[PDB]
């Protein structure tokens, strides 16, 4: 359990929410400590979102994983802030590593680990003041949030995260437009090579971007057309594809 | 059955190969016409690779699909050269649209449809002189090519295609390096904004690139953790993700 890449200037703060159907209840006691979660937090009759807001303490989380049944191999990845975006079947929990794009003057990239077990969602954040603000607010209102399992919650987070990527992409395009300009507008209009290249990159994107998605079908879909022997081979092209854009 | 985007300067030429285990046989009669395939080509005891090398004729292929049991919806996509890279379960055949990157002076993008049914591989190419050259050569040699089903063949093609993407990516990087230079070396070294941006784009790539892959797990993997009711929601983030880079 080793941690690299300091990014908080604060100490860890666990916080958990409990919701029981459309019923107006949303009990969210911040009093999780480590012992204040393994025992007192059980009650296998309620919906729980454990929310960890500090990942510097390699001791705390290593045990927090133990106390939630989060496989070791995931736990070290939760600590490696520079992990690739992935998903893993564990198989009593789904573990995924995401990335958050923070335009704090310079673009900053934070990590957001997410864990889903049977009626249990464990998120792991670098900082706070996130986009999870409304995920609290949606748990505040008597909606489809409370009525539905952890699976729906995990979804809502992914939906919030993915929304913010349209923000970044928008800002990034302005930047290109602004740089492309002062290059071209920079009297050196003898450069229509920018757009020859621009089309080469986007042609590559369209070619290779959906590709990892295509190859992973053979890798994790039961089908009478791919024999359980040729799976080896498919996983390998998939690997080659993964590395293309790494 | 409508076709757009002319790119051949030649007429359609069907060609089929037949291989029966490690046995030194590799019967590949070009005499497929349309009637010379529906009937004579049956023999449900052999391994068949139908190889179509022209996609301009919306009449020919529409019936070629019929004669291979290739769903209509796929067949129109086989004709739409400007389709996105995709895969579909049909479910007696897998249908995928790929893209081939051809550095013929200017980068050129061709389409390569692929269809896999039970012991049957149907490819659909824009031009010839492809990378399929060795796929013939591998069928020529008494290897694991012949011994194994269509699933393995479909794989070998994907492996050849994916290999060629490392070629493009290599050439594209030179182009960037060369343009980045004559921009910077273009006396306007007052531009370290290139690398501020370069890191913003690559940070986006690392964030969003593996993402479509991550979201598609929930979409097409049977799992006791995602209920068969919340699938709707997941498919939707997936859709949002698909559009990000489209
Ligand atoms: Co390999
Ligand atoms: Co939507």
């Amino acid at each position: 359990p080793v941690f690299t890449g300091e990014k908080k200037v604060e100490e860890t703060k666990i916080t958990a929410a409990i919701y029981d159907e459309k019923s107006v209840e949303f009990k969210e006691l911040e009093v999780g400590e480590l012992e204040s979660v393994v025992r007192s937090a059980l009650a296998l009759n309620k919906k729980l979102w454990i929310d960890v807001v500090g990942v510097h303490d390699e001791s705390l989380i290593a045990k927090i994983c133990e106390f939630l049944g989060i496989h070791p191999l995931a736990a070290e990845d939760i600590l490696n802030t520079a992990q690739r975006v992935k998903i893993e079947d564990y198989d009593d929990h789904l573990f995924l590593v995401l990335k958050i794009l923070l335009y704090n003057e310079t673009l900053e990239i934070d990590q957001l680990s997410l864990v889903l077990k049977k009626n249990l969602v464990a998120t792991f954040e670098e900082r706070e003041y996130w986009i999870l603000d409304s995920i609290r607010s949606r748990l505040k209102s008597g909606g489809r949030m409370r009525k539905l399992a952890g699976d729906y919650l995990a979804y809502t987070i992914l939906d919030a995260v993915v929304d913010s990527y349209f923000e970044a992409l928008l800002k990034i395009s302005d930047e290109i437009e602004v740089l492309e300009d002062e290059v071209v507008s920079g009297d050196s209009t003898l450069i229509g090579k920018i757009h020859s290249l621009k089309r080469e990159i986007l042609a590559f994107r369209n070619a290779v971007w959906p590709l990892r998605d295509v190859l992973s079908f053979f890798t994790r879909v039961e089908h009478e057309l791919i024999g359980e022997e040729v799976k080896v081979y498919y996983r390998d092209v998939y690997d080659h594809a993964v590395r293309l854009m790494e």
